[PDB]
RNA sequence: ACUCUGGUUUCUCUUCAGAUCGCAUAAAUCUUUCGCACUAAAGAUUUCCGUGGAGAGGAACAACUCUGAGUCCAAUUUUUUGAGGCCUUGCUUUGGCAAGGCUA
């Protein structure tokens, strides 16, 4: 629903914001590995 | 001994950090090693708990402590005198200079 979609968008934003802590280095190591 | 900065606290955001970033210490994955892997070691990666530095924004009271900067000597030894006057020579830039001999 509208509220549900807004909620999951917010929660996905929260999760990617948290993963932003080491996003660059983690993604670089994963690409290299 | 006179004047001008810088404050401190709190909330949020951005970046860097192999520094005991943390006077503490988890978990997962992959590889290797031997056992035969909670009762086991090594290497690497990741995620978590949560930090310091710098920068930026917000808002609460202290504003010159501190960090800075701009702002009493006459008696030997130094700055309260042994100073000035005469004579010769080389050259006179004819003002006298240089050296020596003097008198005080």
């Amino acid at each position: 629903e509208k509220d549900d979609e807004e909620a999951d968008a917010i929660y996905a934003a929260l999760d990617k914001r948290m993963d932003e802590r080491r996003k660059e280095r983690r993604e670089q190591r994963e690409k290299e590995e």
